[PDB]
């Protein structure tokens, strides 16, 4: 049924927002971090938080103390969270209420990792047994493929997995298999095919054998333009060798919401791994979409990944806002975005395996919060989601940290590192050097280097400005024990709940994506024009000019 | 010797800047692209440019017409370029004058690709014969490795190349070998090791054989912390198998400015591929640093890559500002950054092989122009380089194009595509679909979709705002024939000269990087503290708190 009117319309109408604007005008805008640290030796104790991971029995330290925060600032941000009903929206999410108000849908990625089987329901029906049934199917199938009990059409062990999917059906599987590579099967090659660009499927198939390749067709809808075309091209390549369509049942499985479209494709109903409409693509790695992860690292490691997210769900659900870790991360994002004018958010993992973690967060953050319409249907009077970007450190330091230290933008930055490496090369020397950069970069961004310090080191007087570091550049530092499956699960859930918190304060829908439809509709029209002699003139002069140049260069009538 | 005072101090003091501010206030801020296209059927003719690539005999179309430009706007931006002496600084660069004013150095990447051997000189001495000598050495060495004439210590053909380097010694080689993969040797595996994180070298060595692995130690300085440690770990792994140090001469070569440090490392002087101090790292792929590219795709393809850059150098050098392609790209960046408040710049190649092209441009752009000090030593009164980011399309469309279409930021965007694929799978269907997305995304961002259009399609009245597209989101579209070596060379040179143009207008040094030194110095101090029992307390409370947590989690006294 229908529910209540929203608690508020515009974030800018909330009393706490107006107090934050007054706080910014008189105090927040004059925060100099190095002065706050000089005057407060308990600053780190005040603004750090420790999360217990009970799956691997470790702790993750979240240090927020190098942010533009005072006790007064934190009090006002938590007050804004209470006035915006962050806890109410959170509790509605966990109850399975349809908080996705533009699609009338629950938002229930939290049910996918409900490893304690707490009661969970959508539309008065429990979802727990169905979540568990798909997981038991994923368990059985992954054991058979990894053991070699599941065989190819000529009776060989599967050694190549090709995931075919785009956006939420690709970025999670890529990022998590890259991140957890140390746990991966030694004899298994993974390919992630996503782009419609034929270079992607071509390179994957070029070095694969139909006899030893299993395909995962990953599509919530099973009607995505890119994925259906890639799947079709994969099926033609397979049949070129296997000849017999009956063989498809040993080489193709489907990860989808849409049984009818899967069966249409020629996938055996028994080889379908389902997920519900209340699983958003950018929140889907926890579902059947994680099958490539469970194949690579095994079902038990996949389940520990779910369990680490579950521990962060419990922290988010039960912790008072003053100590709540994702909530503070989300309020800091609002503080920087809407009061300091920051258009970006850097995430730099000090970890090469996490090299696809920023790209994953870019979809989670930007597709969720790149929105301008409130629950009340008004255009926001304030900026919403930032441009999220990053690369792993120390690579990032040698690419664009120049601009972070000496450029003209405020760039709120999250640095993430594990204390222990899976590859402790040369007696730990590589890892102590990585750690020294993790510690030093946040230090350097906070303290800078004064003209007086530069002159003391012997710089030419007229080069002092060039070598000065203003400092006062904020950072959040996250120190884990080791990137295990459960630790990675908890880190993603942190960013999911930070993203939730931002959207709740902004009063937008974190869970829809209406903004992708126009490009899809216009691309289909243009594709028909490219296939049609003499067509393509019904556009603006630029689109028409580009379409004509493309037809001339590609030899199309 | 010493030269002249700078032509100006602050960009904001130039008459043309003040005319642009008045132009923005009265007209530029009210530009609605769809209205300008409705009223001007020759808009595309006015603001598109064609670059002839004489190496592959193709054309690259640069369409700027979906930007916030009128004839009056372009006239004022070109006027700002003349008042800022863009052509004077350009001509000084090509003459080998020391325009890198903070390091007293020439800026002579343009000499590296001087394929017509035009006279070129630094400090009254020709550089041409020395550039050509290194190239002839790169030619001879790459022929021997690729032919199998160069053999390993047990007489086998080299099949694995491991490049070890960071920033400008890594991102170019990675991006260019990924981009030009169709031209790459079928039997060759490349690894690019860059991160100090031991996971990077470990994964590369895990599946390599010392007998068939050649290492390229890529370092301008040959004293980078990460690269010396990685090189050292590579040498220990090699010697664990080869035992005899004499064998190093068949498995390790150096790409450096610093002969003394290379010989120190134990590399035979004959296996050193030199480049000059006037080659910046982020401008170095054209030099000896491109050796991994010439090994992979052959010397002739490498030389065509140089020649395509040379054709774009000639365009930049000889074209009047009204028609000059990189100049217009750089002025648009100033226009958006300093008059519309855009903090970001999206680059989305509609090309999976170009998947590392945005990361390459991120270093070029942000390390060059992430600067705040003028030639006159003042702090800029205006923002400088943007945050540059991106991912290949169509992947990008399914990740963050939601925010580009419906979010609250202005994001100047460059879309790049080739008309022809190297992998024309399924009779060109993948490529026509990719092209349809390239054309449609810029169309969609410009025209949007009105509330009236949304209601016509049958949307619930109270969902109309959620499904509305405001449009008026600018783009630059770049359509090449095919990503050949020379076409890629010309595209990079475009971005190098766009970057030059931005820095010339802003009156900053595009060519120094003082902003990386503080982090390096502070990391070395912390590394010594990590190695020293009881040390690490002499920091701010956050750095001290993180360092202590790291020592507890990593078991360090
Ligand atoms: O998994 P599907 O139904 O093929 O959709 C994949 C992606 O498609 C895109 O249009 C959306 O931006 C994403 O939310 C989604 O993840
Ligand atoms: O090639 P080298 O001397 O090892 O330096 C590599 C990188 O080092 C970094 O400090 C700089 O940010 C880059 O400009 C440079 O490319
Ligand atoms: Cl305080
Ligand atoms: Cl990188
Ligand atoms: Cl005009
Ligand atoms: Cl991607
Ligand atoms: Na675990
Ligand atoms: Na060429």
């Amino acid at each position: 049924p229908l529910g209540s009117m929203p608690g508020f319309s515009q974030a800018t109408e909330l009393g706490a927002w107006k107090e934050l604007q007054e706080h910014h005008n008189s105090l927040g805008r004059n925060i100099v971090l190095k002065e706050y640290f000089e005057k407060d030796p308990q600053r780190f104790e005040k603004f750090s938080r420790t999360f217990a991971n009970p799956v691997d029995n470790t702790e993750i330290l979240f240090d927020f103390s190098k942010n533009f925060l005072t006790e007064e600032t934190l009090a006002l941000l938590v007050k804004l969270a209470r006035e915006a009903g962050v806890e109410e929206l959170r509790d509605a999410m966990f109850k399975g209420d349809p908080i996705n108000f533009t699609e009338d849908r629950a938002v229930y990625h939290v049910a996918l990792r409900n490893v304690t089987n707490e009661p969970m329901q959508v539309n008065g029906k429990s979802v727990v047994e169905d979540v568990n049934s798909v997981l038991e199917h994923m368990k059985e199938f992954t054991e058979q493929v990894r053991s070699g009990e599941w065989k190819g059409y000529t009776g060989k062990k599967i050694t190549t997995i090709i995931n075919i999917g785009i956006g939420g059906s690709d970025l999670g599987p890529v990022m998590v298999t890259e991140a957890l590579k140390p746990y991966g099967a030694e004899d298994m090659t993974l390919h992630f095919v996503s782009n419609i660009d034929g270079s992607h499927i071509a390179e994957a198939l070029k070095h694969s054998d139909p006899e030893t390749t299993l395909f995962l067709i990953a599509s919530k809808t099973f009607t995505t333009a890119e994925t259906t075309t890639n799947a079709n091209s994969a099926k033609k390549w397979f049949l070129e060798s296997a000849k017999d369509e009956a063989h498809i049942a040993k080489h193709f499985v489907a990860l989808s919401t849409n049984e009818e479209e899967v069966t249409k494709f020629g996938i055996d109903k028994k080889n379908m791994f389902g997920f519900a409409s209340w699983v958003g693509g950018r929140y889907s790695v926890w579902s059947a979409i994680g099958l490539s992860v469970a194949l690579y690292i095994g079902f038990d490691n996949f389940h520990q990944f779910l369990a680490g997210a579950h521990a962060m769900d419990k922290h988010f659900r039960e912790t008072p806002l003053e100590q709540n870790i994702p909530v503070l991360g989300g309020l800091l994002s609002v503080w920087y975005s809407d009061f300091f004018g920051a258009q970006t958010h850097l995430v730099a993992p000090f970890d090469q395996y996490l090299h696809r973690f920023p790209a994953y967060l870019q979809q989670l953050s930007m597709e969720s919060n790149g929105k301008a319409i409130t629950r009340t249907g008004e255009y926001v009077k304030y900026t919403t989601g930032p441009i999220l970007f990053g690369e792993p450190a120390t690579n990032a330091q040698h690419s664009f940290f120049q601009l972070l230290h000496q450029g003209t933008k405020l760039i709120p930055s999250d640095f993430i590192m594990a204390a222990e490496s899976h590859n402790p090369v040369e007696g730990g020397k590589h890892q102590r050097m990585l750690a020294s950069n993790f510690l030093a970069q946040s230090e350097a961004l906070m303290v800078g280097k004064t003209p007086e310090q530069v002159k003391t080191e012997g710089a030419p007087d007229n080069l002092v400005p060039h070598k000065t570091f203003l400092g006062n550049r904020p950072t959040t530092s996250i120190l884990a024990q080791k990137i295990t499956p459960s630790t990675l699960g908890a880190l993603i859930a942190y960013y999911e709940h930070l993203t939730f918190t931002e959207g709740a304060v902004w009063n937008i829908n974190s869970f829809d994506q209406w903004g992708v439809e126009l490009g899809k509709v216009l691309a289909k029209k243009i594709q028909k024009e490219l296939e049609t002699p003499g067509a393509g003139g019904d556009h603006d002069a630029s689109t028409s000019g580009l379409l004509l140049a493309f037809k001339k260069k590609a030899n199309l009538a």
